[PDB]
């Protein structure tokens, strides 16, 4: 089984994006994991994401993103067919009210076992919650494209998106801004991978 | 031209729901507006909502709801086919991971001119913003059923959901809880009605 784990480069004024640290950490420890960091660019991310999906043909894909300001790890359930950039991307583009895929469904539900993943994280002492909006920026963009490729091409078999809070080192000068240790974030994503992996495996042994 | 405006009864501990005041105020002021207050009950709200839609055959339906804690009026763009009650309804029912309509689309986009409505509210000094999650409780439930009825039965022609903050009288004992005057909320919803009305009329010209 091959597992694609994607992350994103820094953006919006912050010099770091912890998803890069997570992807690097887990790809190094879990051999079945293939890591790819996407640029915060609608144009370039679309090309890069679709290319890796095609080249790797992963069985499972879990997209990662940083959610500045969130307090818990968020396991996304809904990807919407909409681009509405409240801020420009790293290339300066700021598209609004444009579909991600012309004629595609208004939304796609995540296919990895989202609730099971959230409960497993909590059992391990990790603050986690289900989320019904992944935003309408690059994160939602990657989530939708991944689920759309699954629905139309058959790969990955299942997929989802996980948002993580700022790590402590990112909020030293940010008042009233929540954070979560990198170690907990890595553990949470590791749990997400394993739970999705187990779920898919058992559905293939029937 | 028939416009259906729906609201909700009090719930979750609060003894008042400002949408009732809004619906009453606008129905008395605008002849083409028919008002209906839905119970905060998945079972009874489905019954009541579908019945009123059938009896009224509105051309436009704008569902209203109270969003405790929000700072601005929220013009919803996405209704999801999911019931995930984080708290029970007034009937003690707390369904989770159940579709609203079996086989229905994962989501329905609001069809009233959402961005135009938000911008017109702002032009009139009313804090308003687009929202991509109406929650997964009774509000999203009504939003989805309304848009689903539009898509499958033809009425209403266009629809959407608008969430309003608590009114000041509701947060006197609530710490760090935002509110908005009833007068502004009524004005905002009136604007939504007029803008939607104008858009529908213009789309039927030439």
């Amino acid at each position: 089984m091959k597992i694609l784990l994607t992350g994103f480069e820094p953006f919006g004024g912050d010099d770091k994006n912890p998803t890069m640290d997570i992807v690097e950490a887990l790809s190094e420890r879990i051999p079945e994991v293939v890591g790819e960091i996407l640029p915060v660019s609608f144009k370039r991310a679309r090309e890069k994401l679709l290319k890796v999906l095609d080249d790797v043909r992963p069985d499972i894909t879990i997209n990662l993103g940083l959610a500045p300001g969130r307090t818990h790890i968020s396991v996304e359930r809904v990807a919407v067919n909409m681009i509405d950039a409240r801020i420009p991307d790293n290339d300066g583009e700021q598209p609004k009210d444009e579909p991600i895929v012309e004629g595609g469904p208004a939304a796609y539900f995540a296919t990895i076992p989202t609730r099971e993943i959230v409960e497993e994280m909590k059992k391990n002492g990790i603050p986690a919650v289900l989320s019904y909006t992944a935003g309408t920026y690059l994160c939602n963009f990657a989530m939708y494209l991944t689920l759309h490729t699954s629905a139309t091409k058959g790969y990955p078999k299942i997929a989802g998106f996980i948002h993580v809070p700022y790590t402590p080192d990112q909020v030293l000068e940010k008042k009233n801004t929540p954070s979560m240790s990198l170690d907990l974030e890595i553990k949470g994503v590791e749990i997400a991978i394993r739970v999705a992996q187990s779920a898919l495996h058992s559905s293939q042994l029937r």
